[PDB]
């Protein structure tokens, strides 16, 4: 699909819609994760020793917000520039995943959890053109982090 001026316009628009409700979209996102893979729970400090996914845990919200922002920034960068740029942050990201016991096969878990989360976020405006656009942007960003984990291990 490439990332036409028209496709980028579509991701920006849909991320603005996501940020618009962090405590919801982020707790949803963690539930979609634990649905696709239950075992994932022991990983998260703020999920350990608990039984259910905490709903007002600042640690949890701050965490999940950061995740989506990063995927959107990635899509704009693709339309303007044609690429996703690797910086200090993406590199430190790779380190912390590894400390915490996260692997590659965990990534389609968090992807589907994000496509499903955005399909839920944009509702009837959903188009093939839009699905195509977030898919392109995640894929392109995951490619970059997975790269940095391998390097932190
Ligand atoms: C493009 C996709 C992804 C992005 C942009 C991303 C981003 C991040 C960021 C920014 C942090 C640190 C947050 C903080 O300091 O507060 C973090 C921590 C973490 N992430 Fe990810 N992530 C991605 C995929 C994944 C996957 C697939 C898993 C595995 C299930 C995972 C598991 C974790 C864990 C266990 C921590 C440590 C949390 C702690 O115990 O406090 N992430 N991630
Ligand atoms: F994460």
């Amino acid at each position: 699909g490439a990332l036409t001026e028209s496709q980028a316009a579509l991701v920006k628009s849909s991320w603005e819609e996501f940020n618009a409700n962090i405590p919801k979209h982020t707790h949803r996102f963690f539930i979609l994760v634990l649905e696709i893979a239950p075992a994932a729970k022991d990983l998260f400090s703020f999920l350990k020793g608990t039984s259910e996914v905490p709903q007002n845990n600042p640690e949890l919200q701050a965490h999940a917000g950061k995740v989506f922002k990063l995927v959107y920034e990635a899509a704009i960068q693709l339309e303007v520039t044609g690429v996703v740029v690797t910086d200090a942050t993406l590199k430190n990201l790779g380190s912390v995943h590894v400390s915490k016991g996260v692997a590659d096969a965990h990534f389609p878990v968090v992807k589907e959890a994000i496509l499903k989360t955005i399909k839920e976020v944009v509702g009837a405006k959903w188009s093939e053109e839009l699905n195509s656009a977030w898919t392109i942007a995640y894929d392109e960003l995951a490619i970059v982090i997975k790269k940095e984990m391998d390097d932190a291990a």
